[PDB]
């Protein structure tokens, strides 16, 4: 059954709640983003109605074919109703259409739900800043202070330098870029712009790229692998082996590869700086491990939970072990009693 965590009280609203079939009660259920644990359950089957944003409603009609009667997206930083209650949709900072959303409850209690976010300083001047926030439920990905990362700026200012660089020195070599669900875009639109050339992809991903409302869109990436020098291929195929077997694809066009790894945090966070970086090489392909991060880290989720002093917080990730739930409970008081709320 539908964990607590996922309901929001005093409404018929639920929250990346898909997997449980029917929610008794549930008369609008939320999706914050389309990454797969979030949507889980959701297909060409689902008769019930879905509160979203544009982007998040392109990804539902096209990629998993939900029934446009049943996609209802909202305009971002707008005051809305849905069934009888006030709602605001906030840009969370995370992928492409991923949103928080603000509820007013009857009784005046607010809520916020982060959905998945990068905490950002730009949030302490949004609708947020207006009226006090009585509960949060809380994207605790990170919640511990060994996570830090660098700037998403830092990360893509060295890609691109790196990048660079290395066609300048070998106007033949061929730049990868690995991916697995939505986010991240920046890392391969940044490296192409350097390069003047267009990011060439499979069909699947063009069709997803091509529902996320960037601009110029048209203009930066194609399907034809032949005309472009930066790729992007599936995570799995970033390593030696799957990259030298691409490079025999290309039908010699290509003499080397350079290839980038967005990863999430690893344990060499904890030494390095992103200028100190230096890749794995085995011949002509050399494999670059960047942590570019969409999840606030330690000090990213302290400072924004610190600035919006919630009466109380309700963790959405990391929830499934008592170990885990103590241990975010001890950084929550921590963080109330250097802030006096
Ligand atoms: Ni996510």
């Amino acid at each position: 059954t539908c964990p607590f965590y996922k309901k929001i009280p005093g409404t018929g609203f639920t929250v990346d709640a898909f997997q449980y079939g029917v929610v008794e009660g549930c008369t609008a259920y939320f999706l914050t983003h389309f990454h797969s644990d979030h949507y889980a359950g959701l297909s060409k089957h689902f008769t019930f109605p879905v509160y979203c944003s544009e982007i998040t409603g392109n990804l539902l009609k096209n990629k998993l074919h939900v029934q446009e009667q049943y996609i209802h997206p909202l305009p971002l930083d707008t005051e809305c109703i849905v069934n009888g209650v006030k709602v605001v949709l906030l840009d969370a900072n995370h992928c492409p259409g991923a949103v928080m959303i603000l509820f007013y409850l009857p009784n005046g209690t607010v809520i916020l739900h982060t959905g998945d976010f990068r905490a950002d300083p730009s949030m302490e001047r949004s609708l947020l800043a207006d009226q006090k926030v009585h509960m949060l439920y809380l994207d605790t990905t990170y919640c511990s202070p060994e996570y830090t990362f660098p700037s998403q700026q830092e990360v893509i200012r060295f890609a691109i330098n790196t990048a660079f660089e290395a066609v300048t020195l070998n106007p033949h070599a061929l730049v990868v870029c690995g991916t697995y669900s939505i986010g991240k875009e920046k890392v391969f639109l940044a490296i192409a712009d350097v390069l003047g050339s267009k990011v060439g992809m499979s069909q699947e991903k063009y069709k997803t790229l091509q529902c996320l409302n960037i601009p110029e869109i048209n203009s930066l990436i194609t399907t034809d692998m032949c005309s472009s020098l930066v790729h992007l291929l599936p995570m799995m195929q970033i390593n030696f082996k799957g990259l030298q077997s691409h490079l025999k694809k290309c039908g010699g066009k290509y003499n080397q590869i350079l290839a980038f790894r967005p990863t999430g945090w690893t344990h060499s966070n904890k030494f390095t700086r992103i200028a100190d970086v230096i890749p794995q090489t085995k011949g002509n392909i050399s494999i670059y491990g960047i942590p570019y991060s969409e999840h606030s880290s330690y000090l990213e989720m302290k400072r924004f939970v610190q600035w919006l002093k919630p009466q109380k917080i309700i963790p959405t990730v990391n929830v499934g072990t008592w170990k885990s739930r103590s241990t975010m409970e001890k950084y929550f008081r921590e963080w109330k009693l250097e802030a006096g709320y």
